[PDB]
């Protein structure tokens, strides 16, 4: 007889009927008015309009993101850690997002083993990646390679053969796990174009966690890189989900709603994450900080930072990494990253980190006095790029690739639930300016 | 001696649109609708929540393009140097500017599209890496994204571009993608001829549909009937307001300032879905499977039995239903009217089966009681007309839709950037939050 606790699919099966029951109850109230649509919502990219379902996370505009009601600090305490290190595992975060429950350490160990076993790639993906020119932006590469993995889609094949609507969730789950397992390897291939043959075939240690094995594929394996492993765990867990309305989450849900499989759907998500106003912001923050360091020097005072911020604003440009579309108060994800740095003397001594820290103390008041930026707290993008830079990722165009790995987590969870609940195609109505004029 | 070109014609109508936009924005606080639980749990169905300038879909009347019906466009838009069907590049002109171009203007724009059609070597190399198992829409989506190496917008933005000047590089990239996408599509159709098809000159005097046909191996005077089908087809599928998945995904990814190549790649990944553009492929597979089961000599009840088998199996009847339309789709009727004057098409047994199913399936769907619209959509009829003209692999049918559906969404990206529309970012909620 087996000794193991329930695996992830089994844990999911245990909670599907309860969610379907809740859905049925909500659907009885279909006709209830919950809001107003204004002209502003139409011309303003649906800002503030409650118009989509998302189960795993809810952004409290006053307190930051919660995952099934849990704060970041709650998850940091409760979720399992790796065999070494102190940071919460992203694969534990996935478990939580999907099931609504905190897994045991033993359950996470078993799930980590599955992810290691399912990480190999078809040879055509290696051929595809070798065809990319050096001029191709790393996010273009990543989006294409993920779409190309649709050759491996169980959902696409099952649907082509004739699949009942009731049976959509299971192959969606299977494809989601497959994509999760493979995406760090794909991302490593984007980072390491001269090592595609080795990185693309190397066996992972099946007893190590997803972030550790990503690090190994990036060339940062072993005990000497233990702090980087913990950075990566924390980073990947923090960026996994940020409710449904952000562009990458939304795009994934939207394309998935037409019953495109999870590889095509998350490829659309990645194309959104490649936008300057969404996932590329972390790349822009770090470029901006290095350009500030170049102009003010390393002897900088508070006044030098204040003057630089004012010059930036007087020039009609933004201070990147400050502000948010929805959250109006300090980002707990930002604080989590700064607290990771607090206990690492080598990071605290990095002059580029010291500049990020000082800027985070001074900028919010300057931005407030200026009055053009709403919600002028530092967001998580203020800190993430510098931490990667510290650990030797100093290629200006690659920072969003790691975000792409993380942001598979939440949107894939919602695709599984979308299919389990039977949600229909996302298809709103449009109107033209003439029609709004009356 | 030359009439205004497309960019110039666009520049002339931008100020009036910006004036209209300002007038609308003064009324930002006007309530125009209600959000209900149904809208949240039901994929935004019935929620009027996004802007789209070039077309507006009436649930009862079908699509209008700047207030014009399909029949209006068929009569008014310029034709090719041969044939009687409206040109898709004329449709693009109309969608973008709001004005019907002269024939001379269309001829000049067609020549630009032919000139801008060539592909860089790395795109040919990428395509030759595709395995034979790869679905044609996966191929098309990837190759379009890969063309982002050629994006003027992406490069200009990276260098520092003022918001007021976003539209011009967006326009330039849109035209580049339009010019290139039929050649990309032909490479998907012709995997063993990438080197030749990927470099061959287009006929500089011919229209966009003609040159697509030639790249597909259906050039010349002997294929003039097919060129007219293709013109009509490409024009009909160009735009269907903003809320369809491919249009919406293009707008959504574009709204984060991803360039037109990345944004329309996202559109194509949506168009690849069984409930959206892949339904054209799905229809013909289902029609052929029905023909195989019921035979050559069959009754109405044999067709009914096949429809009910599909429904009882938990599957959709492809080519029936629509998110917005509540009557038979006038794009469907335009394709059936194309067939109506061609005795060889009407006599094709696969066409006869599509026609018979269109007389039976709406009643079956009504009896079943799930669908809000039992009537045929355009996907019921498109694939069989390609089949008749010799395109007999249904896994490629959506690729031609991919070529057509660049037209409308690229127009809206240009206007999105000209007007300065912001990122699309709704708010979500969980079921527990709706229950409270
Ligand atoms: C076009 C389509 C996606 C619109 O979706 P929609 O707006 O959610 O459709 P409805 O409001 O009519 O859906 C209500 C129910 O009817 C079902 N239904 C709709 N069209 C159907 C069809 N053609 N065959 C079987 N069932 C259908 C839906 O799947 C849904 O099921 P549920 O309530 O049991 O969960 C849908 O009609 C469809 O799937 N059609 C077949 C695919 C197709 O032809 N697509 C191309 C459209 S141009
Ligand atoms: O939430 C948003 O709108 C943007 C986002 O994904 C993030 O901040 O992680």
């Amino acid at each position: 007889g087996s000794t193991a606790e329930p695996d992830l699919k089994t844990a999911l099966k245990a909670v599907i009927p309860a969610k379907r029951e809740l859905f049925k109850q909500v659907k009885e109230r279909s006709d209830e008015v919950i809001g107003e649509v204004k002209v502003a919502n139409v011309i303003g990219g649906m800002r503030g309009l409650k118009s989509m379902l998302w189960e795993g996370s809810v952004l409290d505009p006053e307190e930051g993101i919660r995952f099934h009601g849990k704060t970041i600090k709650d998850c940091q305490k409760e979720l399992p850690k790796g065999t070494s290190g102190t940071e919460m595992l992203p694969e534990a975060m996935f478990w939580l997002l999907l099931t609504g429950q905190v897994p045991s350490t033993n359950q996470v160990r078993a799930f980590s083993r599955e992810l290691a076993e399912q990480s190999h790639l078809p040879q055509h993906i290696l051929d595809l990646i070798k065809s990319f020119p050096r001029s191709m932006h790393p996010m273009t590469q990543l989006s294409i390679a993920v779409a190309a993995l649709n050759t491996e889609s169980k959902f696409a094949k099952a649907y082509e053969k004739g699949l009942s609507k009731a049976d959509y969730w299971e192959p969606t789950f299977d494809d989601s796990i497959s994509l999760l397992a493979k995406i760090p390897r794909v991302a490593a291939l984007v980072f390491r174009p001269d090592e595609v043959d080795q990185v693309g075939t190397q066996a992972l240690d099946a007893s190590q966690d997803w972030s550790y094995n990503f690090a190994e594929l990036l060339g940062k394996g072993g005990k000497e890189n233990q702090d980087f492993h913990d950075l990566l765990r924390l980073y990947l867990a923090l960026h996994g989900d940020h409710e449904g309305g952000n562009v990458s989450a939304h795009a994934t849900h939207l394309v998935g709603s037409a019953l495109s499989d999870p590889f095509l759907s998350y490829s659309a998500g990645l194309l959104g994450l490649a936008g300057p106003l969404h996932g590329l912001a972390a790349q822009e923050v770090l470029r901006w900080i290095l350009a500030m360091q170049d102009k003010i020097g390393t002897k900088f005072t508070d006044d030098d930072v204040r003057n630089y911020l004012w010059d930036t604003l007087k020039s009609g440009r933004v201070v990147p990494g400050y502000g948010h579309a929805v959250l109006r108060k300090p980002d707990p994800r930002f604080q989590a990253l700064m607290d990771f740095a607090a206990t690492r003397p080598d990071v605290l001594a990095n002059p580029v980190f010291q500049l990020v820290k000082k800027n985070s103390e001074i900028a919010p008041a300057v931005l407030t006095e200026h009055g053009k930026t709403k919600n002028p707290h530092p967001n998580v993008d203020a800190a993430s790029g510098v931490l990667f830079y510290h650990y030797g990722f100093q290629q200006p165009l690659y920072y969003t690739v790691t975000f792409g790995v993380s942001r598979a987590l939440g949107p894939l969870v919602q695709l599984i639930w979308d299919r389990a609940l039977g949600l229909p195609i996302e298809r709103p109505k449009s109107i033209n300016l003439l029609g709004l004029k009356k």
